[PDB]
DNA sequence: TGGGAATTCCC
DNA sequence: TGGGAATTCCC
């Protein structure tokens, strides 16, 4: 049957969320494949053609069921949180460049989502999904719906209040849902609509950019216990760890931590270790490893600082 | 003729302003000379009698001209951000040990400051002064308030926006009032404003209390410019200097300041700098010195840390 | 408490 | 497609 496909997912991490004081951002939701050699934007097609549709995308939570997110997609195509573009009808290929997320504060959330959940139902935008499991009972377009009765305002509140409590700030997903030409001209034929996979703000404390920016010993001897001021960028204390390590590729590459304890981490911006105990033991010559912070969390790293150690 | 006299001025600088979120702040607002454990509060007398008296402690601004601030003065006998007193009818003296700093935030500035106007306004407490000269009719010949007129809103709704602003939420002084009695329980025969010390938050960026945590390197060579990593609390890049100096008789002896530029603030939380050398390097056994952080600004420091300056 | 960190804003 | 700090809030 005819279908909705991501080809180019957005990137998890290193995009930040935008409040409206910040200005614009300088570029926008980037594609998982991205680098500065070749940058690259979300991007989706509609497979078995099913005539030259409409496509529209809306930020949804990162929980168990799926409901509507409080931020906002900013761009051009963008209107109330909720972006809509047309599909040609020869190229079925949709991309999104210069897709912007707006950061509502803890304040403006209930605000926020009890409109996003109104205007939902209203005008269609999946109100059995991702606003309460009974109602507006069913989707469609600009033709078929309008406006609400009392119990479904009122069922529209009691999901505000509760699912306010329930948000997360820092994550955030994409859903994307196309439309297929009902009749003549009223699109309405809703192919299953599809979730992209999270998207972190790296202004979240869990989900920033690791950096070391200078650290004040950057070689030692095999052994190690050695104590090192590294000074990063900020870190969360309970979840960080220092790396040492050997890329000798074909194999079970060398690894050792820096050895400390939380309170050794300095209000996020500094680490005071000591250099743990290179191959076992040791002998060698200057061996060259890298230095890395890492999140024990998620395993995410950060850019390597070359150390060197050597013999005694 | 009669006088309100200041005794006992309030804590300067130590104090932290706390938002309503955080409760009370333990103790009081304490005077300029209170140690632990011999605790003194801010003071006031009113001299050449005045019979019983009622006194009004109200929170004002720090600036080229003396406003209402939009925080508030908690405690006992405080209400609204005003607190009353009764000069005891022998006493005359008075003293408030238990002011609290409720502080705002920057988005209830107006709405708290406007109201902070009318209910002044509607009570005399300082109208024609702390909001605008042409409210100073304000205490006329009513029974202890007023009903708010024609432009004698206006200009106050107007008058709280072009004051919030120019308010510094950091900084506070305290204007105490004293009022006289006479024909049937008034207490109406005002007194010239007293108008206290700037009280600056501790909280505030420009007057946390400055400490060196850890260091890098504790002792040099005589040659100073070696390299060390300086771990501190909250600091300001363009308002820092470090201090090495020594205990000496009369007259200007030993004072270095540490060698780095803004750019190695790393953070607010550390610094990276290079030693100074002594007013030598001709000399034979290390002598001990004294490293200190210092605000440029206002020359405040932290407890010094000791260093070691070697021969060879 | 107040020592610290999460949240928001500013160029 | 940053860099760096100031503001509130927790507990």
């Amino acid at each position: 049957g005819p279908y909705l496909q991501i080809l180019e997912q957005p990137k998890q991490r290193g995009f930040r969320f935008r409040y409206v004081c910040e200005g614009p951002s300088h570029g926008g939701l980037p594609g998982a494949s991205s680098e500065k050699n070749k940058k690259s934007y979300p991007q989706v097609k509609i497979c078995n053609y099913v005539g030259p549709a409409k496509v529209i995308v809306q930020l949804v939570t990162n929980g168990k069921n799926i409901h509507l997110h409080a931020h906002s997609l900013v761009g051009k195509h963008c209107e109330d949180g909720v972006c809509t573009v047309t599909a040609g009808p020869k190229d079925m290929v949709v991309g999104f460049a210069n897709l912007g997320i707006l950061h509502v504060t803890k304040k403006k959330v209930f605000e926020t989502l009890e409109a996003r959940m109104t205007e939902a139902c209203i005008r269609g935008y999946n109100p059995g999904l991702l606003v309460h499991s009974d109602l507006a009972y069913l989707q469609a377009e600009g033709g078929g719906d309008r406006q609400l009765t009392d119990r479904e305002k009122e069922i529209i509140r009691q999901a505000a209040v509760q699912q306010t409590k329930e948000m997360d700030l820092s994550v955030v997903r994409l859903m994307f849902t196309a439309f297929l030409p009902d009749s003549t001209g009223s699109f309405t034929r809703r192919l299953e609509p599809v979730v992209s996979d999270a998207i972190y703000d790296s202004k979240a404390p869990n989900a920033s950019n690791l950096k070391i920016v200078r650290m004040d010993r950057t070689a030692g001897c095999v052994t190690g216990g050695e104590e090192i001021y590294l000074l990063c960028d900020k870190v969360q204390k309970d979840d960080i760890q220092i790396r040492f390590y050997e890329e000798e590729e074909n194999g079970g590459v060398w690894e050792g931590f820096g050895d400390f304890s939380p309170t050794d981490v300095h209000r996020q911006f500094a680490i005071v270790f000591k250099t743990p105990k290179y191959k076992d033991v040791n002998i060698t010559k200057p061996a060259s490893v890298f230095v890395q912070l890492r999140r024990k969390s998620d395993l995410e790293t950060s850019e390597p600082k070359p150390f060197l150690y050597y013999p005694e």
